[PDB]
């Protein structure tokens, strides 16, 4: 049973991990190094000597695709797609595996002597309000099932034991406070995060698993293995045995306080708002604890690195519903979700239009896409090359572009005339058929599969690089 | 003065040439080769080992914006820029600077002439599968006319038909179509010298495809480029001249009236097109230099060498543009839109509807960017040349029923078989830039600026950190 330690290990051993013995402020300058680091396909990043603090700070831990498939189990990024196959089904699931004690528990602090600022706690960028907590696992329990959700919600510091709680209001987290509130008014919520759980773990928290179901039971699939648990110490919510920091509280109804402005994965900083306060009474650690941590900002970083390896994912979901569809990309450029190359093999004429459609509206994670650009088989989707010379080869675009107003928008997204609305706009980039055009079409240059599979043989030979 | 040998020496110093000494077919394989170094930005290529060859290839010259720049004797590429400005005044007499002629010239080391030239010989390439025939695709084909003395070089591809003919496609408004269509009317049924060299100098060789009037010879062109005149000999069977330096000439004639179908040929727009007539160019004679070097490119779905080419070329008229709209920081024609389709254009918006404005003076201002479809606008925080700032830019600074405009009925090339009706089609404009009061009543971000003290330390500290090692 691999704990996050036996992962950086792995990483170590494979040239996959940089320990830095320099100095180097959590505020702001680990951002940068983590930044130039990710941007060139770099390693993930142990930061021994962090200035002020005797806490090591991981960051860009799935920086690279590779690495998050490492953290599956998984040699490569293509095995995504199977564990995609899996998610389907869960459209008996098992449970934790609850420890007596746990190395997550070996140091504890409670009530006056909580003090996060003795964490090395991150600083991302210069205009953000104050330091933020990134790769926190919350566990929340609602009032109505027994379900365990975990969430990745950014965490600003405001006091020795306060931070502000930013769920978004769809999250698991965010309805289940929501609900005990309605069930239970003026009694406190109780709360846990977890810092530095096994990647399985961690991994199974930002798959958009259903409601329904604990993200606890879908890191056991990838692992293999029922989730090894502890119970908190102050409530009845378990985290992870493994994690090296458990904060451990409630929120208090009605204490909110006005959370950033923070810089975010679009690359612009978000303005103030309202956020419940989580009050810390409890933190627990393991001897030689590691403090866990990454920044959002321009892509790429990553979040968005993340994004793209859980796309392959759903692709096979896709291609159970439309098995016209080759390929389908959302372009980390396209903060991870604003813009979608699909690729299909086109049966007849306006196909393109039924799948922009369904990308629209089959899964809630694509509501908010707002390009969609279809394109036949002949383009490899993850490549500008090939889409904007569909684009440029193969639209008229008044008779091919699609526009719909007055859609479902991110409230965040303020290109959109209102706050929550907004448009979209498909591109159909595929061959037109008779009844399209009344053209003649263009032949399109195909490769011979023989020469290309005998370069393949030879490329390295070659040695051009 | 650097002949093309000269330039693949220095390539070579810089590490932005390989040879290659695997066997390699000029039918399909070099061409697969090359697709896949230029795509990743790699070196030139010479392939010293082709199958059933003793001549080596050469190809991927100019695969890069980089060995543009060095073929003109640079290191960037903005010396283009100048020659834009040049070229504007026009619509400095020693602007007709002639050529150097030499009495003879490593190009004419050996020679073959009637029954024995056999183009077979050179391993000519076969670039795709449903390509007719093997195609010429590098050479600076040479013309007079019978009104003028100036000598025209183009790039016309050509199509193997026998031992010693090709077809000579040159649509009918290039300098050597204009020059043969007067010849014919001038001395009717009489044969029309013609003369193409293979493998000049850089400068000749980008001489050739800068768009200068018909009035002026190419070869003027490649001296002020160069810094110097360009060598040159007389040709062996007629009174044209070719480069000193070249690696292969091919002299010979059109006979009037002899054509023959040509193609179908994989193009730069990535589709075929169908067959079509022009005229036959026999060979007479062809001269070359010891241990000659055939230089060859392919056209195809963009991006290719041509395109590289063309995009450099474009910076001839960025200033153009910018003398007209000084808010222009940039001006981006990718390869990836077949050259001209697309266009990225960035700003210093300094009003409302700026956007607007600027898409409009694409699409009428010159007439080499009437026919562009799509123009995205940005403002200046966005490098044009970079697909993710561009992306960037789309989708976090547009609603697209907003921001998108759209004009029907407006003037297409006939070629384009994605537009309505030939000739006539749609055009579209993508206002990404920052959206200002009056445009939008929302509270608009605030991109994210690093602090340049520690960018600057942590510059400082880089090597130490040793991340990579
Ligand atoms: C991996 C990750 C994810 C997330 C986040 C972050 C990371 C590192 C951080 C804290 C760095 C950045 C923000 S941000 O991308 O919104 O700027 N963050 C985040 C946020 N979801 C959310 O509601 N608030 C958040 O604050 N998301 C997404 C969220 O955690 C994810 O959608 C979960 O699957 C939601 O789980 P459920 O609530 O659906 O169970
Ligand atoms: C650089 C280059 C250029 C050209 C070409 C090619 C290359 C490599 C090849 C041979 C690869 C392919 C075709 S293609 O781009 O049309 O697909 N070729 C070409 C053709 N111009 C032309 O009339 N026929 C041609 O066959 N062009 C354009 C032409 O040479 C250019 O427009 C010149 O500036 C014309 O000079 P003038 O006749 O105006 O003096
Ligand atoms: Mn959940
Ligand atoms: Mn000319
Ligand atoms: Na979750
Ligand atoms: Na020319």
């Amino acid at each position: 049973y691999n704990d996050l330690r036996d992962f950086l290990t792995l990483l170590e051993q494979q040239g996959e991990l940089k320990r830095i013995t320099l100095p180097v402020d959590p505020h702001l300058e680990i951002t940068e190094i983590a930044d130039r680091t990710l941007r060139a396909g770099g390693p993930a990043l142990l930061f021994e000597n962090p200035k002020g603090y005797s806490m090591p700070v991981l960051c860009n831990l799935f920086g690279t695709p590779k690495r998050v498939a490492m953290g599956m189990g998984q040699e490569d990024v293509s095995a995504l797609r199977e564990v995609g196959k899996l998610l389907a089904f869960l459209k008996l699931n098992m449970p934790t595996k609850r420890l007596r004690g746990a190395p997550c528990q070996q140091k504890i602090v409670s009530g006056d002597d909580v003090d996060l600022n003795r964490i090395p706690i991150m600083t991302c960028w210069p205009e953000d309000a104050a330091p933020l907590i990134t790769w926190g696992l919350t566990v929340t329990r609602g009032p109505h099932k027994e379900r365990q959700n975990l969430g990745i919600y950014r965490q600003q510091l405001i006091g020795k034991n306060k931070l502000i709680m930013r769920w978004l209001s769809h999250r698991g987290g965010a309805l289940d406070y929501q609900e005990w509130c309605a069930a239970h008014p003026g009694e406190r919520f109780p709360v846990s995060v977890a810092l530095g759980a096994d990647p399985a773990t961690i991994l199974g928290a930002v798959t958009p698993v259903p409601d329904t179901l604990s993200e606890y039971a879908f890191a056991g699939l990838l692992r293999g293995t029922k989730t090894e648990v502890v119970k908190c110490i102050s409530n009845d919510l378990e985290v992870p045995a493994s994690a090296e920091i458990v904060l451990e509280g409630y929120i208090e109804q009605g204490e909110t306080a006005p959370e950033g402005p923070y810089g975010d994965h679009t690359g612009y900083y978000n303005e103030v708002d309202s956020f419940p306060v989580f009050t810390v009474t409890h933190i627990t650690q393991r001897e030689d604890a590691i403090y866990h941590s990454t920044y959002t900002g321009r892509p790429p970083d990553e979040p968005a690195v993340l994004g793209v390896a859980l796309n392959e994912v759903f692709v096979p979901i896709l291609q159970k519903q439309f098995p016209e569809i080759v390929d389908f990309y959302l372009p980390p450029e396209g903060c991870s979700y604003r813009l979608a190359v699909v690729t299909i093999k086109k049966q007849y004429a306006g196909h393109a239009k039924r799948v922009m459609m369904g990308v629209w509206s089959f899964l809630r994670q694509f509501m908010y896409t707002k390009f969609v650009i279809v394109c036949d088989d002949d383009v490899n989707a993850r490549d500008w090359n090939d889409v904007i010379w569909a684009i440029t080869t193969r639209m008229d675009p008044a008779r091919d572009t699609v526009l719909v107003e007055n859609t479902p928008i991110d409230y965040l997204d303020f290109a959109s005339p209102v706050s929550g609305l907004g448009s979209k706009m498909g591109l159909d980039a595929t061959n037109k058929w008779p009844g399209e055009t009344q053209r003649e079409w263009g032949r399109p240059i195909k490769k011979d599969p023989d020469v290309v599979a005998h370069i393949d043989a030879i490329w390295d030979e070659l040695a051009i690089f």
